[PDB]
């Protein structure tokens, strides 16, 4: 058993607050943060060895993320951003970290309870996203 093992399986989100607010402080336009914002993402966790994999599956995007952590690799984000991302394990929660043109921001994953808790923070706006098991 190891580092993630909690995190790893198929998760559906099953509330927001505040991911519209979220976007528009990213950056994302109008028609994305709409479409992006009506969507119930499924999000599937792996791992094999050292590599974390993370899928993002919804009708609006389909995103996959492999990595190790520490190791800093590049993204492209599901609003379309070419960020350089980090991913590490602090006190058991998920930090990612990605940064683009100046700017900055880190989504953190918990487990709590039976959820997957997300909390994605730009500047001063934080949006809570919660996942259950599919
Ligand atoms: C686990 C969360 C994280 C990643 C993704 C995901 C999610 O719940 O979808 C979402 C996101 C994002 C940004 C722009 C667009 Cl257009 C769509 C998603 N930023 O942070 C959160």
């Amino acid at each position: 058993s190891h580092m993630c093992d909690a995190f790893v399986g198929t998760w559906k989100l099953v509330s927001s607050e505040n991911f519209d607010d979220y976007m528009k402080e990213v950056g994302v336009g109008f028609a994305t943060r709409k479409v992006a914002g009506m969507a119930k993402p499924n999000m599937i966790i792996s791992v094999n060895g050292d590599v974390i994999t993370i899928k993002s599956e919804s009708t609006f995007k389909n995103t996959e993320i492999s990595f190790i952590l520490g190791q800093e690799f590049d993204e492209v984000t599901a609003d379309d951003r070419k960020v350089k991302s980090t991913i590490t394990l602090d006190g058991g929660v998920l930090v990612h970290v990605q940064k683009w043109d100046g700017k900055s921001t880190t989504i953190k994953r918990k487990r709590e309870d039976d959820k997957l808790v997300v909390e994605c923070v730009m500047k001063g706006v934080t949006s809570t996203r919660v996942y259950e098991r599919a």
